[PDB]
């Protein structure tokens, strides 16, 4: 047996290794409040402390600001609630001692952390996978396969539905911890057929919603909530996929350094030599939208062996192999319409002076070129009563040139994620366990629309958490009669979501889609609008002192603020009908359905015409909660080292940043309050039915 074989390779990489006076942690420069060194207490007077520094001279610090150090006998515990003093550097300490012996997961409280080893551990294999098996958590070390055994035994032994939630920001280790979550339950629940298409359904979903960015080689542009559906028996009857918020601009611009999604790359790197006259192919460099950022390839990946594996899922799923050709000449069809190169006319208007990339492009789709180049430069549109063609300049022609590319691939996700879930779901599940892997709250030099409903959607998730918690502590004294009260935390956080998604007063969104929805708006006269409505009226919205763009909002986690440049045409999602019409007709049995099935080529209808991408995101995010409120949920904090993808770099200021805003100092303080410590009779006070309560401390004097 593994745990209590001390040569096992459990004990190597998951245990700290077993074999056969006062001091604090203080700042030797004030300037750096995170870089800490340790201090001897020598004296003290009723409110102060005199230290030794580490080279030996006096210094005095308030008893109400010392940061005490743990005994060291503590430095490693698996769970930071059993630490005596919960401050800054005495939390850090205990991470950072665990990441010197390569220990990446750590408990507090209700939280797994991860911290992110930027090498390979070796703790993710059969062997490993086996020891978790019926485990408790106080019975084995911290992993994200204790937390998914933990969650599948509740869903057995309860007869409850499960969620993991998995955070972070970007390239924390959300998606990594993700698929391990996922591999534990296909093995300790599986027989098979089914399970392998539902592991084969990942390098399909990442080859088109993946790319490389500078903060992540393999940074995930959706959000996916992956339920695994089981039988009465526990074992796993089918799965299925919800994606959230996709970066559809990403196809048309990418910033230095960047690429592209995966499979642009897979494809010209790994198609025969049939394929490629076929489909008019040539390299990356000859293509606008591959040729822009600098940057083809990727360091430690071939893409011709990617597309190979992304092949062989297709093939395991059950695309067939007429699907498969037309989803080729759809990406092949994305890149030569970016070729397209408009140009001034006599007048103002555009012209196409060299036809090859535009006949390119409708050979692979299978439409009229003629009428493809009539409906980018002489769109009808409805002016008054009329409806007349109208001749777009150079910029506008691009503009929608671009608008239906963004719509080609966002449709083509949909419809993958749709064919996927029409092999793996099932009508009649029993249970089944939900893992979310979605964008983590970030602040970044630029916020926009997008970046606006990924802190809104995590404001939702840090309140959800918060609320569990107290319904936790409330269960437990009213199970005790210890009449002591405390707040909802969860409550703190509604200010700022109704500043948001608010209907009356209105919030941003509402007011957005006033906007958007009526004609004479711009820009300015939505950001005008939004200041009228909170500026010094809303305790959590600020107006710049200078900037006429940007506005303030307060979240958990600190303010943030947002620009307001195309917000209305973002809501909008505008793209000619011309163009609709055109690629209705096509001769391509894939297309035909992007374009001819409502469910994909639509959003759902409101009053006369169609709701706006907000109220279609508030209505998502309001589904995704009400699942997750039937759930028993369970917490992960993934946690970057630094900024630099380096492996035994734990910098102080980045993690200690982290821990500030994500929620695990001010957490495990809150436990603290009260009457924390409690012990059954047989094993300052409030007496109850069948335990002893202990304010902090007190324990711990015994
Ligand atoms: N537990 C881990 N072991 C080894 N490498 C990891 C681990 N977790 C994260 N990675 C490394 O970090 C990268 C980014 O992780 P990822 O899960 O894609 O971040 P996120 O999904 O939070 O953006 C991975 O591609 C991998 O190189
Ligand atoms: F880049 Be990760 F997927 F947030
Ligand atoms: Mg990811």
């Amino acid at each position: 047996n593994p745990i209590h074989d001390r040569t096992s390779d459990y004990h190597k990489y998951l245990k700290v290794k077993q074999g056969d006076k006062r001091y604090i942690w203080y700042n030797p420069d004030p300037k750096e409040r995170d870089s800490y060194e340790c201090g001897e207490i020598v004296s003290e007077t009723s409110d102060s402390f005199t230290f030794k520094t580490v080279d030996g001279q006096d210094r005095q610090v308030k008893k109400d600001d010392a940061n005490q150090r743990n005994p060291i006998k503590f430095d490693g515990v698996e769970d930071m609630s059993e630490l005596s003093y919960l401050n800054e550097p005495a939390v850090f300490h205990n991470l950072r001692v665990r990441y010197n012996q390569d220990l990446i997961y750590t408990y507090s409280g209700l939280f797994l952390v991860a911290v992110n080893p930027f090498k390979r551990i070796p703790i993710y294999t059969q062997e490993m996978v086996d020891i978790f098996k019926g485990r408790r958590r106080n019975e084995v070390a911290p992993h994200i396969f204790a937390i998914s055994d933990v969650a599948y035994r509740s869903m057995l032994d309860d007869r409850q539905n499960q969620s993991l939630l998995i955070t972070g920001e970007s390239g924390a280790g959300k998606t990594e911890n993700t698929k391990k979550v996922i591999q534990y339950l296909a093995s300790v629940a599986g027989r098979g057929v089914l399970e392998q298409q539902i592991l084969q359904a990942n390098p399909i979903l990442e080859a088109f919603g993946n790319a490389k960015t500078t903060r992540n080689n393999n940074s995930s542009r959706f959000g996916k909530f992956i339920e695994i559906q089981f039988n009465s028996a526990g074992f796993i009857s089918g799965a299925s996929i919800q994606s959230y918020l996709l970066e559809k601009s990403r196809v048309v611009f990418q910033s230095e350094t960047e690429r592209n999604y995966h499979i642009f790359y897979q494809l010209l790197a790994g198609a025969t030599a049939e394929e490629k006259k076929a489909l008019h192919l040539a390299g990356p460099e000859s293509f606008n939208y591959l040729n822009q950022s600098g940057c083809v390839d990727i360091k430690g990946v071939s893409d011709s062996e990617e597309f190979k594996i992304t092949r062989q899922a297709m093939d395991i799923v059950g695309f067939s192999q007429e699907e498969q050709m037309s989803i080729f000449k759809i990406i092949a069809g994305i890149l030569h319409l970016g070729n397209i190169k408009f140009e001034k006319g006599a007048g103002e208007g555009a012209v196409l002076k060299d036809k090859t990339a535009l006949n390119a492009a409708s050979t692979v789709f299978g439409v009229n070129p003629s009428v493809l180049e009539k409906a980018l430069m002489e769109p009808r549109i409805l002016a008054g009563r009329d409806l007349v063609a109208q001749h777009l300049n150079v910029e506008k022609s691009s503009s929608s040139r671009d608008a239906l590319v963004k719509a080609l691939y966002g449709r083509l996700f949909l419809w993958l994620v749709k064919k996927i879930n029409n092999v793996l779901c099932q009508e009649r599940k029993a249970y089944f366990i939900g893992v979310l892997d979605i964008y983590g709250f970030e602040i970044f030099k630029v916020n926009s629309f997008e970046q606006l409903c990924i802190n809104y959607t995590n404001e939702k998730l840090q309140q959800f958490f918060n609320h569990h918690m107290f319904k936790l502590e409330q269960e437990e004294y009213l199970k005790e009669k210890i009449n002591w009260t405390f707040i909802d935390f969860g409550l703190d956080s509604q200010a700022t979501i109704d500043l948001i998604d608010g209907r009356q007063p209105p919030g941003i969104l509402a007011l957005l889609d006033e906007q958007s929805v009526f004609p004479n708006a711009t820009d300015n006269t939505l950001i005008t609008k939004l200041h009228s409505h909170f500026s010094k009226k809303n305790a959590k919205y600020e107006e710049p002192r200078f900037s006429k763009t940007e506005f303030g909002v307060t979240h958990y986690a600190g303010q943030v603020m947002y620009e307001i440049q195309d917000w209305l045409e973002k809501n909008k999602d505008p793209l000619q009908q011309d163009l609709e019409l055109c690629f209705k007709d096509s001769s391509d049995n894939v297309v035909t359905k992007l374009f001819n099935d409502p469910n994909i080529a639509s959003r759902a209808k409101k009053g006369a015409n169609f709701i706006t991408v907000a109220a279609q995101y508030k209505e998502q995010l309001a589904s995704l909660m009400a699942t997750l409120e039937t759930t028993n949920p369970h917490f992960v904090r993934c946690i970057i080292p630094n900024n630099k993808q380096l492996p035994a770099k734990l910098e102080d200021k980045v993690v200690l940043d982290q821990l500030r805003c994500n929620g695990v100092l001010e957490g495990i303080r809150i436990t603290r309050k009260g009457f924390p410590n409690r012990i059954i009779y047989a094993d300052q006070f409030r007496f109850g039915i069948t335990k002893i309560f202990f304010r902090a401390g007190q324990l711990a004097r015994i």
